[PDB]
């Protein structure tokens, strides 16, 4: 007899899907794990026999709706399966954009990264991924309380008309407008904005 992995899940960022899990307590010696995702009507290994806690289900396709188990084993024995369900377009979790602030006179100006996606083959961002991609914005003056909303047409902005030598926080997150699935927010970045003088040459 051998004890079931405990606490296990899907811990999905980005479409980076490592599916994690406790060792249970066992007192006869090293259990290795099994895991395995569901391919039409049979499961195929994905990890086999690992002594890690953790196995990478980065290759799932993105689409798909997939059932994935993971075991414990220990010489000729193994525990029951333990088996999760699993949506990458639906279930990953959207991080921040990254963000490049630069203050051009009295303005804030803004290039946002999408956040990227390794498969080990290409390199996609979300927008690779996600064809109604978008950004939202949101900033305000730091210490007030009013935040602004924006919504960017590409992946760059610019806040005009803003106040000189005046420090305001801006945010930065991805969104689908098809899906009504928003990302993270970025921590805030705040600048403070110049003036015209300040224009070198």
């Amino acid at each position: 007899m051998v004890p079931p992995p405990e606490n296990v899940r899907m811990n999905s960022v980005n479409f980076k899907n490592i599916l994690q899990w406790e060792s249970p307590a066992f007192a006869k010696g090293q259990l290795t794990f099994t895991a395995q995702y569901l391919s039409y009507r049979i499961f195929q290994d994905k990890c086999m026999q690992t002594t890690l806690t953790e196995c990478d289900f980065s290759s799932l396709s993105k689409y798909g709706d997939h059932t994935l188990r993971v075991r414990a084993e220990f010489a000729d024995e193994h525990s029951d399966w333990v088996q999760i369900t699993f949506s990458p377009v639906d279930d990953t979790i959207i991080g921040p954009p990254g963000m490049q602030v630069e203050v051009l006179a009295d303005c804030l100006h803004m290039r946002f990264l999408a956040p990227k996606i390794e498969n080990e083959y290409e390199t996609w961002t979300m927008k690779n991924v996600y064809n109604s991609w978008t950004y939202n914005v949101q900033y305000w003056k730091q210490g007030t309380d009013e935040k602004f909303q924006i919504t960017p047409q590409y992946d760059f902005e610019v806040l005009r008309n803003l106040e000189p030598w005046t420090t305001y926080c801006v945010q930065v997150r991805g969104f689908l407008p098809d899906r009504n699935k928003a990302g993270e927010w970025s921590e805030p970045v705040c600048e403070q904005t110049t003036h015209d003088e300040t224009v070198p040459s």
